[PDB]
């Protein structure tokens, strides 16, 4: 609150030369799973900050923070600092940017009010979501927990921003994941089955159940517990064939019609994005790149596209090679020609 706290922070992406760093008003904001989330000001500036502190092992490297460290994108909440702080044991405190709303808390406002999210609002969240799992997935990182909450919005700027990569980690082709990740909603299939040698593809399967989310004002496949997953799953995309299974896992409702599940007037490309999405094949998934360059997206490209407000859309082009690196090609459809 009024307290003026001042540590010695080392900058996320800087070379590792530590300041001091004055932050006030200071109050929690979460604390549960993830650990404790603050808001807090810093005393420079006047900006708004959240500082997640998780206890740290010191025996152990923080993988959290290693990911973290590594990256720097407009749809990810940035990593400003990082310190350390004492108990008595031991905290890692990640200074990081402050976004003031979520998807979850927006598209559950819709919801009790009986309405839908525009359709606007969802090309965008979904695009900038695609973006930042595009970036991330470039350096074999897999968040594995995207699901409404873990996105947060400036509904000012719509701009959405990826947070929580504290279960994030590097896949690496031949060593083993757990399988009991993701929230179970936005969990894909070959999870459900027990995969350990699961790809970044597990993300964009929960991307589509976010995208399904916001055109229907309700989770797709709300299942009712971790075994009840599959079901629910099933019941909207038929069982899967045994190439289908094989392909999902390492050891009787037939095609549901897509533009059945959805409201009637859903956009139709809403509802061809989301069937690539949600593939059991988990190859058979759009890459997030791919995701990006979809035909749902192509207002988004439009050189008259503006936010409802008459603002100007936020940063959609700024593409780094690094971003890019999956399908270069791409940035023929990505980039429009004004953006260049
Ligand atoms: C406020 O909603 C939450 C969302 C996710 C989590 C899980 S851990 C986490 N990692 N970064 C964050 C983070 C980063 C910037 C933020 C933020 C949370 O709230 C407002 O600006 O939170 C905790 C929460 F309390």
């Amino acid at each position: 609150l009024s307290k003026v706290t001042t540590v010695v922070a080392t900058p996320g992406q800087g070379p590792d030369r530590p300041q001091e760093v004055s932050y006030t008003d200071t109050k929690v904001i979460g604390n549960g799973s993830f650990g404790v989330v603050y808001q807090a000001k810093l005393c420079d500036s006047g900006e708004l900050v959240a500082i997640k502190k998780v206890l740290q092992d010191k025996r152990f490297k923080n993988r959290e923070l290693q990911i973290m460290r590594k990256l720097d994108h407009c749809n990810i909440v940035r990593l400003r600092y990082f310190f350390y702080s004492s108990g008595e044991e031991v905290y890692l405190n990640l200074v990081l940017d402050y976004v003031p709303e979520t998807v979850y808390r927006v598209a559950r406002h819709y919801s009790r009010a009986k309405q839908t999210l525009p359709v606007i609002y969802v090309k965008l969240y979904m695009y900038q979501l695609f973006r930042s799992l595009a970036y991330i997935h470039s350096f074999g990182i897999c968040h594995r927990d995207i699901k409404p909450q873990n996105l947060l919005l400036d509904p000012d700027t719509a701009v959405l921003k990826l947070c929580d990569f504290g279960s994030a980690k590097q896949l690496v082709r031949g060593e083993p994941n757990v399988s009991y990740i993701c929230s179970r909603y936005y969990r894909a299939p070959e999870l459900i089955f027990g995969a350990t040698d699961y790809t970044s593809s597990i993300d964009v399967w929960s991307a589509g159940c976010v995208l399904a989310e916001l055109l229907l004002g309700q989770p797709i496949f709300p299942g009712d517990s971790g075994v009840d997953q599959l079901v629910e799953i099933i019941k909207v995309l038929g069982t899967p064939t045994r190439e289908q299974i094989r392909e999902m896992n390492p050891n009787q409702i037939k095609a549901h019609p897509w533009t059945k599940v959805f409201r009637p007037r859903t956009p139709p490309e809403a509802i061809a994005l989301c069937s690539r999405l949600l593939e059991y094949t988990p190859t058979a998934r759009l890459t997030p790149l791919e995701a990006c360059a979809h035909s749902f997206f192509d207002e988004l490209r439009d050189p008259n596209v503006k936010l409802p407000n008459g603002r100007d859309t936020p940063a959609l082009f700024n593409f780094t090679t690094q971003e890019l690196s999956s399908n270069p090609p791409l940035a023929t459809i990505l980039i429009p020609p004004h953006a260049r």
